[PDB]
């Protein structure tokens, strides 16, 4: 059972209830079914809007999330983090054998460090990361999460 | 409307699903209610088992909360914090107005600086708490959330 | 295994489905169980809508009754008359090592009349009960089951 | 003025006073210097024969460290850890430009977790380290501390 | 020779800079040290700012440590840890004869385990220690060092 | 200008380097600082073996003082004389405002006579000089240095 940890926030999508993904990370999660991989998709709770929030404003966000990826025929398993540590734990996997992808450098490369595969995408916060450097040695960089997907998915 | 601040942890309760609330707690919150209050119930989400759940397990902790508030026909507002400036926001109420209760110095000392009344529980942290000392002037200082539901509803 | 039977009506509630516990009771019956004592409630059939009922309205009531125990990590055996004379048996005790607690004059002296130790709560029928008098010889009277069950476990 | 992070067992180093260098990793040491690096020798204090140290076997083990370098003319800056998260506040340096060198994952997987460059040195635990895998993923590989020196002065 | 084992943290002391006695414990370790007992001053390293020093801030805290107990005539021996397993082995008493003092739960349970005789300082952590409960079953408390000193001094 | 003298002899403490301080000495003159005295410690030289000293003597001598004062986080203004008639020189202040604080007659005369407020300690020759007489109108007596920090903390 093989494993993708997917950030959120300027990977998927760009009002919480207004919730719009990226044309191109749908085709990216569906793709990666067929392919055969488990797909995690991390939410990082520090940017929801500062803590203040009920169950309604939970579920509508997963549910706009769950029906997203449904739409297209796709499969992903939502998590939501107050991480990379108990990912590898909570999911069946090798992190050496796992990538990571996100648009920010805590998050890369912080799964570096226990072996994960980082991948960085330039679509939201990803072009500023990548100017800014200070990235993980191995890390490969990609236009969007669909070009991640298509180039992930050769070799 | 009128309100009254809880905190979780150690005032009103002791995948986590063994999950147990104070008897002395569900009357507070019903002689509460009666009382014409709002009581909102306050989750530091940095206590959910170190942000490792899906929406499952988060569910099952709103409905276990939902069911006991329900058992004796009290009800509680259910938010979720990853806080006081913001409840103070969210919700349309005077913080000079308004009773803040937990069993903690963190979440104390925040609330009484906006103006909130501080109320501390000796249950959990409660004990260990009032030894450390460093608590806001006014604070006042209970054996359990039914002493200070019992002690509060005088005005 | 010591025992307590409890009468449902009056005694821990105040639509069959629209059911609700005073907490205290709730507090009493986990009070009870940390003490060791298997709860028996026993519910009087006659007393359900007053004799109106499918299996749905049974079963919530029934999950609805277990809800409120278990909210406060309480235990309840819950069984359905249409009564003293059969519980002893149906479960392992001497009548004479077992409480009864009830709100009405019919099965406290039904029960004393095994050798039952009888109680009355004056909550719900309980203050008409006492006046109109005729109570056995033993009886011992309590505010509710909270104050019955403090001043139960003392021997 | 540039730096290098290195833990002293097992990459240095072979009673606590009993300590003696691998001749090696004296020139290792002599040759970063006379390069114009700073060489900061880490020592977990949790490695003092196992934590349990009064003064002067803690002050012979410096010296013994000190004379040590000595011999050869080289020059460290000795820490001791009760780590790589204040290192970098000690000392004023940018950990995507300096090496932490270790024989062990704890170490390595701490440094990358701060952009350290990871290096792992085969002499003891390095073989041992190399074989249990889940290193980082930027981690560089050396038969011992004069082999990282000369490939570390490479670029 | 008996011995007293002393956690020094909250139970002897209020940056190792400004390092500063209780003057009560001073007098204690004094009369401790007159009465035939070998003081011994347990640092736990992991409160060195949190692990950050190099020889000279160790040497520094242990010469006003040094010179504190000489100041009103007293003797110590000061021992660092990064326990209680080996104190009574890097000394020669039966543990059944010592006893251990400190503020905190971590040290006591320790040394009970051991068979050392727990006591407990309200100094530092010792009033919110107290409070928190979960200690050795015969733990005498003191309101401090001085306190303690001339309690156990008595048979 | 709030000020205190304080004679060294019998006063604070019990060769000139076996100097040891009195704890409860130790204590009264921070107690003093932290209040915000400024105290000066008064040594007659003529009682220290009749003048057979050096420089490193003296110093150490003064160190001895310093690192006593230091061991409690207390500052004091150590004086050699070869009296009050100069202390009053050195220093801006009224003797009116000033006590004086000493274990003999002698000291405590010469400075009553210039308006200085003498106390007397009973440690020492303290008890000596009490049952001499030949006190000052105004002469206050405490059992030790602890004890007049205390009763002069009034106004």
């Amino acid at each position: 059972k093989k494993l993708v940890v997917l950030d959120r926030d300027g990977v998927i999508n760009v009002s919480p209830d207004e919730w719009v993904a990226l044309p191109g990370s749908l085709e990216a999660i569906a793709r990666l079914n067929h392919a055969g991989y488990r797909v995690v998709v991390a939410t990082n709770q520090s940017g929801i809007g500062r803590g203040l929030f009920d169950m309604a404003t939970l579920n509508a966000m997963h549910l706009k999330m769950h029906r997203a990826a449904a739409a297209v025929g796709g499969r992903i398993d939502a998590v939501f983090f107050c991480m990379m540590k108990l990912i590898a734990e909570r999911f069946e996997i090798d992190p050496a054998d796992t990538p990571v992808v996100g648009d920010s450098l805590r998050d890369l490369q912080a799964g570096a460090a226990l072996g994960f595969r980082p991948h960085l995408v330039l679509t939201g916060k990803g072009k500023k990361t990548l100017a800014a450097g200070g990235l993980p040695e191995g890390t490969r960089v990609h236009d969007d999460l669909r070009a991640f997907a298509l180039d992930f998915l050769s070799k």
